[PDB]
């Protein structure tokens, strides 16, 4: 395999062994001032997501052209409020909301985004950006617009003095620092069968599988309750200490912990365990991300919840995650999705998670370091 | 001499000679969510400098209560445009424009500011903040208000995940990382004598004193011209490479170079040297800060120029700085002020600079490192 | 949730943390002299309520356009004599009876009122106004006339040197200082069910319902009698001492105590307990505010009594409120209404009150302070 | 000296040096409902000053019995229009115009008045009353009628929830908060000498006297003009900011500013300085109070001007007061009177003011605070 674009980028080559730690190329001290040229009839446009009309344009572009499963049956349906939460964390910059519009009709046909993040990678803590929501309109595919978007966001991030990024993709590029598998836990088995998300278990029937995937009516961990403002410091402390055991992690400020974990309905849910002494010992969190059910006339929305960051110091992780499934069922989700990073593998069997198709690859840009097992990835991206 | 406040802070003790490099205390896992309590009748306020009224409140407070000369006869005249330049560089945050108001009147009586900066100190580059414009109304002096302002800005910076700061002061605190002296160069001698900035020397008549300091009407260096947008990258590259030879320097992004150096009338002046080949090989910069005569506040200002960053690779430093003086005299400045950091000592005598009273002390908060000579200090602060 | 008008006003933002106590903005030392511009065809007019024709006009506007229940079945029917009581307390001003007329037909289509009140809020006592009776004609709804009325009364109150205000609303605005719930006590349960104010309970008959809510035919408390002029000082004394335990209360002069509590038939009823020693140790009070029953051929009005201020020092509060119910029943009221402020929650169950829909939000204008539970609200609005 | 009445009142004793701040006794929560008993044959009557017959009775009482001059050869000549201005400011109450009448004849023989005012005293602002025009018929003197008047107006003010007062007197009572002296400026010195208000000074002629006190015929400050309706906001702003430097001051609403300063001929004169930019930067004001002369060599009345509030921010105070004298002379005044409060002492010498007999003592009722110098008194009483 030959990568026309990625062979020119500061990333390790696919089959290369990596025994060192450090950047691929030195920091630049002079940056290209002019935006990269787009094909004729297209123009750059930084999207003001505070303008609800422009936010709806981005919602529409992603709702119609963003990530689909392998079988092309489901597509992510990021709500506009979710996109606001994901794209305006502390330190966001308007130029890093990088759209492409056709000049004649002003139609949004491309996008890519960067948000700042302090990243712990092995023994180094570096200021980086997280790249997400790279999208090219279906009617512009395979014309190498995606390399222009990547080079442009690189340029605009370089202008701010940042020379490394982290990103995830379902495809293999040079070169994954980690590779993870998807796991799903059924909550509404019938809907998952009728929409062909899962198939009837072999040597089983419909209402056999239902009471097999049944769970309690309310969680079992004593002291569980939704996160409040008074919990921001301890949630920050619990997260920082928990994440030290992994090799690729975010390093969040207390302001970033508030942004990413303070509950917002139909966006992010965080529950803390406050024990008999009044101490917050653990917390669980998951975010709301439905998928559009394509070419299906009856059921059109698949309501999914995604495991976010789950920290345990006193409640066993099995108890914590069981309660997360229970809370997700109570809130009307159809499935609970996660990736096998951190300690997520440890409760797959007992909590009856099923393995999904594909792989999630983790990448660093302009950083060369030995790869790591999925259990050492401690970074969850949206 | 003991420091009731500073002895409690993460800084080296005076007299403690330091040979190590690192933080004094760890980054904080959890941060006080509540602002520190002010004396009764006062409250915090994050000033929105984008509001014309609030901005005028700030320069009123500063022009009436900020730093005066050791003589107590010259109040600096801070303009709103200058304050937006100094207080809103890339990365500025509203919560870091920390004001103190009387609760009932909302009268502004205190201020302290933080701006983010990437700082290189010996072998380590770290994101810090620069603390400036600490000001307490003259009717509230000597009543412990300054330690509360310092702790509150410390708290607000901690909340963003930053645990180091750099600051300067004319007073000795635990513990200076560097000590610098002030130097001034008369441009318009007769006005400085009339105002009593400089007095009549021994056997020195003023019929010939306009001779001692007179300068060419035009600069010697051929390719000298004002900095333009097209120069932003090369000025960024020149500055970054020049600063590597010092031990305490900023690390500016290209966006930060544009903000700090792109010329703004009566604020910041930058001239690049473009040689016979079209290459920019040097540049000089100075910022504008006039002073009102405390005895004659209704009279016109004392126009002062302050040396900023001067980089040479092809023009001799002596030539660049001489042209700096000539350009300042051309623009109507009465005096050119500088601090003996970087290589500024090398042209003091030849260019007829005179020493000033007092010392400029440089400090790091929560970073223990050996002290350095003025000539290794490569950071200029407003 | 974005408020086009309220986000411009000196009130805290919804969901903001409030640590402080004080004004949002300073007292204004120059006030807009010109009334705010109304839509074409409409004019301001200060209503002289001492003129019976104009009083009738305001009565008509409110009787047809003021507050309805959330099912549009009942509308407040403030009497003219009630309106004089509520709008001409000590210190009233004619410019604060602010109406809007149609220029051609002189028809009253809008109103808003201010009355002065000294307000105790936490550890501060401020001269404020109470804003009430904001009303826009049904045919003029949703045309942004309310923001003009609010800004104009704000201007007219500013002219008299008052810069804080207290008000209640059934809708959620930025930002409630307290939230309370409505409770009712059936007195004529047959009529209440016949007009669908109440519904028949769980498998219970009409005959069982009527005797569940039966009341004694005379009050129980020994010494209960209507308030007389001689009681004004002790009622003033009882109220002042009792209100000290709450966090938001009025501070009434003795002249204000006479206005608000001296009995006026069909307006305000106050009963004191004069014990066997001849001293007044308690008092209860309720005002008369019926509701129009919309589109009913037989029942035209819902005669309702509203709990006002009830002070107990020797008679148990439970006993006082029971006699309030008995007295209201004797007087022919259909229902006894209250808000769960002060200690009202303590007798909801014992005395068989039933919960109402919606909430009553309490707001302060240009005053930032922590919110409070309903039991610390000690201020009753008309 | 024993003060039979004042020793019973909540005021500091003379010789008691006070250096705390606050009320002498707490607010009362029950107030005497019945008027105090007068000597047999006398009754209380609240004077309706909107009745021209009753207004005529009051100025008859005052013109014949109120404050005599320092030579008791003149009588003040209070017009009905002056008294309306002094006694009906914003917030006036009819019960605070407190008269005493003979029962059988209804003859008015006593008076005392309260008007409301917000008062800034050191670091406290409080709603107070100003007491003035205490007058007892000459044939009723020394019968202790004045203490009953004072107790009765205290009671009527307590009934409205106000527990502090400010007042002035020529006599020493417990306990002056500040002491000022009277100054006067001859404008028509020949008339003053002929009516024995002045005596021709040491060894001079009338010609030399009239030359000594001669004034320009037109004011020096160009842009001086009468106050107009459009100036009400800026005059309010100027006054509020200027008065902050003094320790005892009124806090006027914009409505109060209009009442006290808007010109009424033969009552109050206000002139503003509108500079070359159209900005109003200063104002001067004086009120009219003539004195009838009890003798005629010719000359029935003495036209006296009294300095009111003079605010300077651009015009030097010397020039502003010089222009006030010129304006008073132009309008036919014979003398310009003032008290050495605020900055008035600073132009006594240059503008040729002379000292008058007696002193003006300032008092607070039920408020303890340190005394102040005359130049810190910022309150002018009629
Ligand atoms: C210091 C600052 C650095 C900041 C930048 C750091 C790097 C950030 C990198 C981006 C992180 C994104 C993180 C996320 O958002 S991952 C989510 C990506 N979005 C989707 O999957 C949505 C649906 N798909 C599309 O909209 C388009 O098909 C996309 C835009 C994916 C490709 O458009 P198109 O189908 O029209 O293709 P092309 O002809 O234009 O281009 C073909 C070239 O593109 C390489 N390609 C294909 N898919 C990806 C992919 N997901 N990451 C990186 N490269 C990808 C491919 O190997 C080939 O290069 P090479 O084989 O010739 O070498
Ligand atoms: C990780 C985030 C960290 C962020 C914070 C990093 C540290 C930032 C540190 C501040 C960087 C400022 C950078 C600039 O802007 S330097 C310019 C400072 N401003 C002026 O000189 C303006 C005119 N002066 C004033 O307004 C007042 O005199 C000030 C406000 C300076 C002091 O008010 P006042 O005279 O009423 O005093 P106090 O009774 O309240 O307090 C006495 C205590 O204050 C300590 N003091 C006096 N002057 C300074 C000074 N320049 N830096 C640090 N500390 C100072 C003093 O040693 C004593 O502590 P200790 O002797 O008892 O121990
Ligand atoms: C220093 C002195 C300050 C003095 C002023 C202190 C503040 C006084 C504040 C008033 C205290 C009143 C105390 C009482 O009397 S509460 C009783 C209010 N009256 C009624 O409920 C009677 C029936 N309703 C009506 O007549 C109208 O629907 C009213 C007049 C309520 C609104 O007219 P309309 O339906 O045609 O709407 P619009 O298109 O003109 O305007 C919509 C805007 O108005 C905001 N809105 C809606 N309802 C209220 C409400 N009850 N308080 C404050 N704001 C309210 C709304 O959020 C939106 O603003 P934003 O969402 O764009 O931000
Ligand atoms: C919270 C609400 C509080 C409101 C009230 C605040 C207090 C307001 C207080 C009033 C502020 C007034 C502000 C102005 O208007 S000052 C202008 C006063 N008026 C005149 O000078 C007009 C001509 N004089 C008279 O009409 C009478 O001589 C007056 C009425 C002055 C006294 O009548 P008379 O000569 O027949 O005497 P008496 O036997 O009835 O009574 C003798 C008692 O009166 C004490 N005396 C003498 N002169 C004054 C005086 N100017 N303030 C206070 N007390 C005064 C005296 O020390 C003795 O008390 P004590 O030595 O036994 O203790
Ligand atoms: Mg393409
Ligand atoms: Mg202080
Ligand atoms: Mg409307
Ligand atoms: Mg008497």
């Amino acid at each position: 395999r030959s990568y026309q674009f990625w062979d020119t980028q500061p990333v390790p080559k696919l089959g290369e062994v990596v025994n060192t730690h450090g950047p691929v190329e030195p920091d630049k001290d002079n940056i290209r001032q002019e935006p990269y040229t787009l094909p004729q009839g297209f123009t750059w446009d930084a999207l003001d997501l505070g303008d609800r009309g422009v936010l709806k344009e981005l919602y529409t572009l992603l709702n119609e052209n963003y990530v689909e499963d392998d079988d092309n049956m489901f597509r992510f349906d990021y709500s506009p409020e979710f996109l606001l939460w994901a794209l305006r964390p502390p330190g966001w910059l308007p130029q890093w909301h990088c759209g492409v519009r056709v000049v004649s009709s002003r139609k949004l046909v491309g996008f890519i985004s960067a948000i700042p993040a302090n990243i712990h990678i092995y023994d180094t803590e570096k200021k980086m950006v997280e790249i997400n929501f790279l999208c090219v309109h279906k009617k512009l595919r395979s014309k190498r617009v995606a390399p222009v978007l990547i080079r442009e966001i690189t340029r605009r991030v370089h202008l701010e003095g940042i020379f490394q990024a982290v990103y995830t993709a379902g495809v293999v590029l040079p070169k994954p620092v980690g590779t993870c598998q998807y796991f799903h836990r059924s909550l509404n088995p019938r809907k998952l069968i009728e929409v062909k998300f899962s198939h009837l278990s072999r040597n089983m029937t419909m209402q056999r599988t239902m009471k097999l995937y049944r769970l309690p009516e309310t969680p079992k961990t004593a002291g569980l309750r939704p996160m409040e403002t008074k919990d921001i410091p301890v949630v920050h402390q619990l997260l920082t200490r928990y994440l030290k055991q992994f090799h690729l992690t975010p390093v969040m400020s207390q302001e970033e912990v508030e942004h990413w974990f303070y509950p917002q309905e139909n966006i992010i849910d965080t529950f803390v365990v406050e024990n008999a002494n009044g101490e917050v010992t653990d917390f669980l969190s998951f975010y709301t991300l439905p998928s559009t059910i394509m070419n299906h006339p009856t059921h059109k929305s698949l309501k999914a919840a995604y495991s976010f960051y789950n920290v345990h110091t006193q409640t066993p992780l099995l108890d914590l995650m069981s309660d997360a499934l229970v809370l997700a069922k109570m809130k009307g989700f159809d499935v609970f999705n996660m990736v096998d990073l951190m300690e997520n593998k440890t409760f797959v069997e007992k909590l009856k998670f099923g393995i999904g198709d594909g792989h999630l690859q983790y990448y660093l840009y302009n950083w060369k370091c030995p790869s790591m097992g999925a259990e050492k990835v401690g970074l969850v991206m949206l």
